[PDB]
């Protein structure tokens, strides 16, 4: 998973910085900015499908009265019978990119012939303006920092 | 949804409250509590399962490439043919409540027959000792307010 940090370009954080480690010291309450326009946290993984692999178009939680999953592959194609389906959410499309959103994370999932010759900073960068264009902001008014955790 | 901020018994937090506005005003940016040992904030969803139905013991997150979802039951059962396999959670069990947790948020299940004249200040109640003795935290140190959201 990486952690991505955003801030409105021009924007000086050094006496909220300041500010919130007096109240933690005081408090003992760590405070952290909610999400907003002028600063921000979210999380994201990326995920590559192989060759011969469709992306997804919808998310599914199903739930399994079963005892064990030890017939249930991670991050394999099986069929799945006699289970309680609890969500389904559609995956937004941006370029060959499907991106599951959930809060403050998100999950990309792109085609492998499509990223071949793609690093990490260039699927990023593309995530980061469908992000801000998400969220009705200019992505040439921020900045952001990755995070590896 | 469910709402609960809960609280270490004997911890004023005014003068947190006071310096969060007077910092919201200053520098536009809202400072929220990490959740901690002393004050947090969570999120429960409740749900029933009917009769002659089996509690889940494993949550599924599964995708498909399927371009539509109109043969997909919402809180219903069903087969599901060629998914991907995303993640598996396996719940963890309360008396006969068992327990989806992803961070902050909490989904829990119960039979019918065992909620059948159960309100919803006994289910948070039974709920939130599960947190604490989660957390090794002791549950009459504690005071929490629930809010539908």
């Amino acid at each position: 998973i990486l952690e991505i940090l955003y801030y409105k370009k021009g924007k000086e954080f050094g006496i909220l910085e300041k500010k919130m480690k007096e109240i933690f010291n005081e408090t003992g309450v760590s405070l952290e900015p909610v999400n907003s326009e002028l600063i921000g946290r979210i999380f994201l993984k990326i995920s590559v499908l192989e060759e011969g692999e469709e992306v997804p178009s919808f998310a599914i939680k199903a739930l399994t009265p079963k005892e064990n999953a030890v017939d249930l592959p991670l991050g394999d194609w099986t069929d799945l019978k006699n289970v309680f389906v609890e969500e389904i959410d559609y995956l937004d499309s941006y370029g060959d990119m499907k991106i599951l959103s959930e809060k403050n994370w998100y999950k990309i999932y792109v085609p492998y012939s499509s990223v071949k010759k793609k690093n990490r900073n260039e699927l990023v960068e593309e995530f980061m303006k469908y992000f801000f264009e998400s969220k009705g902001w200019n992505p040439g008014e921020y900045t952001f920092s990755v995070q590896e955790i």
